[PDB]
């Protein structure tokens, strides 16, 4: 393996918001396929079940379009109509609180899902461990 195994502590039964503390923003993903952050939380687009294929891997999926959170071969995020390679994260604890959530195709790359301060997404080479915006926590919807 490349990355560490202690895992979250929640469970997958119901969605989610994924909050950002970085800039405060709720991880987007929006119907036509971008991804961001919103601060608002009377967002449609920001609601997310999670999933788990293998223990620690999860799919992220939209509730609202049915799209699955993935990343590219360039490191943007987007939202796929259908699963594939891209979309599967590695889901750990950080910091003994938070979650974070790693590219499984690109895990080797230390590629994280996250926010900056102003609501646009990181590229996987901008990201890093250590960063405040790969650090999420799941609030109820």
């Amino acid at each position: 393996h490349h990355h560490h195994f202690n895992l979250p502590p929640g469970n997958y039964k119901k969605p989610k918001l994924l909050y950002c503390s970085n800039g405060g923003h709720f991880l987007r993903i929006l119907p036509d396929g971008t991804v961001d952050g919103t601060r608002d939380r009377s967002d449609q687009h920001i609601q997310l079940q999670l999933s788990a294929e293998s223990v620690g891997e999860v799919y992220i999926k939209s509730t609202e379009t049915g799209q699955y959170l993935a990343m590219d071969t360039d490191g943007l995020l987007y939202g796929s109509q259908t699963p594939n390679e891209e979309c599967l994260f590695l889901e750990r604890l950080e910091e003994n609180h938070y979650n974070t959530y790693i590219s499984k195709k690109h895990a080797e790359k230390n590629w994280f899902v996250g926010l900056k301060k102003n609501g646009s997404c990181k590229r996987g080479p901008r990201t890093h461990y250590g960063q405040k915006a790969i650090l999420f926590l799941p609030l109820p919807v």
